[PDB]
């Protein structure tokens, strides 16, 4: 996160961090046995750390779980970023508290204009690289999807909406990707992608997770 804030130790208790042997990407619990999370984070050997505020000091609260199931969307385009999500399931629930909670899937897409929550353990720079040890905030408007497609001509899908701030100086980075956006309590975006970080008019991209309600429980009852 680039031009944000301190967000406080657990207080985005969705939040979760998906650890390869270092903290590469968020991901947002939706139940206790499933994270919701971008296809562009998929690997092999995920283990999830939830209840995480410094994901270097072992400060309680935490539960590390293995992945049992990493299931990218089947439409998922690497080339394009469309349909930019993954589901995450854990190896074992994980126990639910006022620290470690799920997070609400949408019942209908959020307007533009809507003030909304991104956070991550991220890239704090827009220039050069600073990656911090507790999870940073940022509150962002989702803008017009006119302005979203004027700023990436042809890049930005019917899966896709901007949030942020024209502006430069306030953004989601690297290592925040998969990582949540919650507005009035729904998770409506997850971090996928942008131009650099916190550019003026590039603002960053989300894949739209109302479009996924359906899929998303559909898979979990499958699965
Ligand atoms: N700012 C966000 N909100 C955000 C969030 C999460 C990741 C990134 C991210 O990593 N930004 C890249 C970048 O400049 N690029 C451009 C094109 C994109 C791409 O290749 C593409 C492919 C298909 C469709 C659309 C974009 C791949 C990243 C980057 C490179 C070097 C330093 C900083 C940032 C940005
Ligand atoms: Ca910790």
């Amino acid at each position: 996160i680039v031009g944000g804030y301190t967000c406080g130790a657990n207080t985005v208790p969705y939040q979760v961090s998906l650890n390869s042997g270092y903290h590469f990407c968020g991901g947002s619990l939706i139940n206790s046995q499933w994270v919701v999370s971008a296809a562009h984070c998929y690997k092999s050997g995920i283990q999830v750390r939830l209840g995480e505020d410094n994901i270097n000091v072992v400060e309680g609260n935490e539960q590390f779980i293995s992945a049992s199931k990493s299931i990218v969307h089947p439409s998922y385009n690497s080339n394009t970023l469309n349909n930019d999500i993954m589901l995450i399931k854990l190896k074992s629930a994980a126990s639910l508290n006022s620290r470690v909670a799920s997070i609400s899937l949408p019942t209908s897409c959020a307007s533009a204009g809507t003030q909304c929550l991104i956070s991550g353990w991220g890239n704090t720079k827009s220039s050069g690289t600073s990656y911090p040890d507790v999870l940073k905030c940022l509150k962002a408007p989702i803008l017009s999807d006119s302005s979203c497609k004027s700023a990436y001509p042809g890049q930005i899908t019917s899966n896709m909406f901007c949030a942020g701030y024209l502006e430069g100086g306030k953004d989601s980075c690297q290592g925040d990707s998969g990582g949540p956006v919650v507005c009035s309590g729904k998770l409506q975006g997850i971090v996928s992608w942008g131009s650099g970080c916190a550019q003026k008019n590039k603002p960053g991209v989300y894949t739209k997770v109302c479009n996924y309600v359906s899929w998303i429980k559909q898979t979990i009852a499958s699965n």
